[PDB]
């Protein structure tokens, strides 16, 4: 029972960019679960979909994915793989299906550039900055 | 059912409002802050849901848009009313009950509406037109 926030947690990761055409829950990978926190056990969570558009003179964008271990970020409430759209979900093997204990980033924390152990698929490009 | 899944979380019946000056959006929109005009009077419950917004000009920020939907609806179907969850904001008018709505979401081709209110907005909410 922590404070209460104003805005939606942040994710520790920079977005992908998802190119087309193809829904995301097709393009990412099962096991596309960026490296470098948690155990094992905690390798497991969510893409969320942004859906983007602009106006210039409706312009539909790329949409982006954020990552969000499992039982944190704006769906913390929803158990492994529990149904919900522009939600995507991915584990590594190892991974158990509990919530991890790793939080939200701090908002004023910059987000890093998230890698991977498999190739990125064609549809899927990293935003920087 | 049980649906297939789409590719994005689902879209509002409702435009957004846009909330300007500093407070957070929980404590600025009123506890029974409803749109009017659809299902029957023990559905008109739910929450409002806060989208950050940034734009790079040369970051700036800006006033965050907040969409609502019914409860057991939206991105936060799975919520029950008052789950906590930052970025949800739970409203309910008298009469309402605290279950799921049969109201589902809007189809992503049906117009958004603008959003009717049985009391004023407060000073720092508008919707956003059009």
């Amino acid at each position: 029972r922590a404070a209460r926030k104003k805005f939606p947690p942040p994710s520790f990761y920079m977005p992908l960019l998802v190119s087309s055409d193809k829904a995301p829950y097709r393009v990412i990978p099962r096991n596309l679960v960026p490296i470098g926190k948690g155990n094992k056990d905690e390798q497991i969570g969510y893409w969320n979909v942004q859906e983007r558009w602009r106006m210039r003179r409706r312009v539909d964008l790329p949409p982006k994915v954020h990552f969000y271990y499992l039982g944190t970020g704006p769906h913390k409430d929803l158990k492994f793989r529990q149904r919900s759209d522009g939600v995507v979900w991915v584990a590594k093997e190892g991974a158990k299906t509990v919530n991890t204990s790793l939080g939200n980033r701090k908002r004023n924390q910059k987000p890093l550039e998230p890698k991977f152990s498999i190739a990125l698929p064609p549809e899927l490009s990293v935003v920087e900055f």
